[PDB]
């Protein structure tokens, strides 16, 4: 476990993060995708070999020992917003599992459905909530991963306002 656990956000690409494994914002398929999907797959593309899962699960493959956690949110074009709140959630739980299976001090984590799968609704909250709903138990250190100015603000006041 870190020392003292906790969350960070970080405004760049998660390809470039400082973690001891990644989670993937990842298609059910395991095809290359848009977004953090294509940037995962442009710096690990052996973790995509049998990295195919249902939506709302997550599946890991190890790209040497770094550990690639390709974790499925649901399109929002596709589900109801009650059904798509629901497979959301679990997805970030497969997540908290998966972290703790693997034993690593440290996550770099996206948050899941808010670029093409949001149904062009902005998800940041409800996405992040979920992030902390799963992540709140485990004692990995968390870094959240986004490419907006106006995101990376929200997200550090969402984290600091817990403290
Ligand atoms: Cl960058
Ligand atoms: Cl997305
Ligand atoms: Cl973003």
């Amino acid at each position: 476990g870190a020392m003292a656990p906790s969350y960070r956000v970080k405004r760049m690409d998660i390809a470039k993060n400082d973690e001891e494994c990644v989670v993937n914002a990842a298609n059910p398929r395991g095809l290359p995708g848009d977004g953090v999907c294509k940037a995962v797959y442009k710096k690990w593309p052996e973790s995509f070999k049998n990295s195919a899962t249902p939506v709302g699960t997550a599946k890991t493959v190890m790209c040497g020992t770094y550990p690639v956690i390709h974790a499925v949110g649901p399109n929002f074009s596709n589900y109801t917003e009650s059904e798509g709140d629901r497979e959301l959630a679990a997805a970030y739980r497969e997540v908290a599992k998966e972290v703790t299976r693997l034993g690593v001090n440290s996550v770099a984590i996206p948050l899941l459905s808010t670029g093409v799968y949001s149904g062009g609704k902005d998800r940041l909250t409800q996405s992040l909530n979920h992030l902390f709903t799963a992540m709140d138990s485990t004692d990995a250190d968390v870094v959240i991963y986004c490419r907006d100015k106006e995101w990376e603000k929200k997200i550090s006041e969402a984290i600091q306002m817990r403290t």
